[PDB]
């Protein structure tokens, strides 16, 4: 283990959130890093148990707790309030650094999939960038894999552990609240998330012998994870999924079943005021939203499920490590 320290280019002049805590909390990235490529060497990898992961969760706990003040918080029987001034939220990449006496091992390997032996290895001093992205069901703003679509789960066989999707073709998603200022929704083109459930079919159909693999929505819960949620401009948006995870892959074929018009899928959202925490237990309260319009154009990298004749799939989410995992999956902190 170690104490890892984080870099970014957060400018100092900026008011946005990340920025201002960035600047008191992160070193500056380098402008020009080198990694240091290795041969006739494999390590193992488990991104399923990497303490990066709880490290960066930290940091964007207190980033938030810095960041995003809610008017109350409710832990139960006790009750903390103070201002909650609406603020500039949009995330940065951050980077995290291995101290002097260690490094951190990158897997090169474009295939791997997050636990087991990787062959193709390198040295770096920093992760590359990553936005501290809260979402749940969908993944947004991430990395990319470099080749094809990427399975990921602790175990798959066990469905309880959640699944993370890598996507290799991004889906555009544009949230807006026009200028009910509760109201809001989201655009993706159907064509593109035909594609792409058509692909992520397929990568699960292997997985899963011949089964009628079908995508439907969150079964039950809180909201966070029943629908997409994520913070759009410091406003909490919850988005309605269930047009969107609706349909059924079969003989090599994908069929959407979700209500779609001009070839574009559009999610009912619902920017709320009371939050149920990921940080801890508890629930925040904010203030209603701000005026004007608030839209935030955002690209789908990845997608997070669970499975429960016929294998179904449904969206997941809720433990934003999950999050953090589908970025620094690659890398592993090692010592010297
Ligand atoms: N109920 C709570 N108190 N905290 C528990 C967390 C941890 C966890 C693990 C699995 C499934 C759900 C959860 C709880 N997560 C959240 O409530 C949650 O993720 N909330 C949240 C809150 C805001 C946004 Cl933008 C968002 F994407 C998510
Ligand atoms: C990922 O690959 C590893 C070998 O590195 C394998 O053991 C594991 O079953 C794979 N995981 C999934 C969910 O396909
Ligand atoms: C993206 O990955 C999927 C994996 O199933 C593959 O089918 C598709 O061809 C890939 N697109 C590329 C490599 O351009
Ligand atoms: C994964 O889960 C299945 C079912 O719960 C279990 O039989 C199997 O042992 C698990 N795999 C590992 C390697 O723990
Ligand atoms: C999502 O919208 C559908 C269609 O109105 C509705 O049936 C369902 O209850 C909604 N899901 C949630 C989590 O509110
Ligand atoms: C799929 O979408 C349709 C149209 O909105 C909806 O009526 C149906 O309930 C959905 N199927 C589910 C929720 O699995
Ligand atoms: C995908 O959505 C597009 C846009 O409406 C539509 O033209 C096409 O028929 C759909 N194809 C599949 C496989 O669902
Ligand atoms: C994703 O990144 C884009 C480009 O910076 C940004 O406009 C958008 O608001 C981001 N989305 C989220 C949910 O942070």
């Amino acid at each position: 283990k170690t104490t890892l320290f984080c870099a970014s280019d957060a400018k100092a002049y900026e008011k946005e959130v990340h920025n201002v805590w960035a600047t008191h909390a992160c070193v500056p990235t380098d402008p020009n890093p080198q990694e240091m490529v290795l041969a006739n060497v494999t390590e193992n990898f488990n991104m399923w148990k990497n303490d990066m992961v709880e490290q960066m969760h930290e940091d964007i706990i207190s980033l938030w707790d810095e960041s995003l003040k809610p008017c109350v918080k409710l832990t139960g029987g006790s009750a903390i309030t103070q201002a909650c001034p609406k603020v500039s939220f949009d995330p940065i990449p951050l980077h995290y650094c291995a101290p002097a006496g260690f490094a951190i091992l990158k897997c090169n390997n474009k295939t791997f999939n997050g636990t087991g032996p990787c062959r193709n290895v390198s040295t770096v001093q920093c992760t590359h960038g990553i936005k501290p992205v809260v979402s749940t069901q969908l993944l947004l703003n991430g990395s990319l894999a470099e080749e094809e679509i990427i399975i990921r789960s602790e175990n798959l066989t066990n469905n309880a552990k959640t699944i993370i999707v890598h996507l290799n073709e991004s889906v555009n998603i544009v949230c807006t609240r026009p200028n009910n200022i509760r109201q809001a929704h989201c655009n993706i083109n159907e064509s593109k998330w035909n594609n792409t459930l058509q692909k992520v079919g397929e990568e699960l159909a292997k997985h899963f012998p011949s089964k009628t693999i079908k995508f439907e929505p969150s079964s039950g819960g809180d909201l966070e994870i029943t629908t997409h949620s994520f913070n759009c401009r410091g406003e909490f948006f919850y988005c309605n999924t269930s047009d969107l995870f609706n349909g059924t892959y079969r003989n090599g074929t994908y069929n959407h079943t979700g209500r779609s018009s001009n070839g574009t899928i559009t999610l009912q959202c619902k920017i709320k005021q009371i939050i149920n925490m990921w940080q801890e237990v508890g629930r925040a309260i904010y203030a209603p939203p701000i005026e004007g319009e608030i839209t935030c154009n955002s690209n789908i990298t990845g997608l997070l499920l669970l499975r429960d004749d016929t294998e179904t799939f449904r969206p997941g989410g809720g433990d934003m490590r999950d999050n953090w995992r589908s970025e620094l999956y690659k890398y592993k902190v090692v010592e010297i």
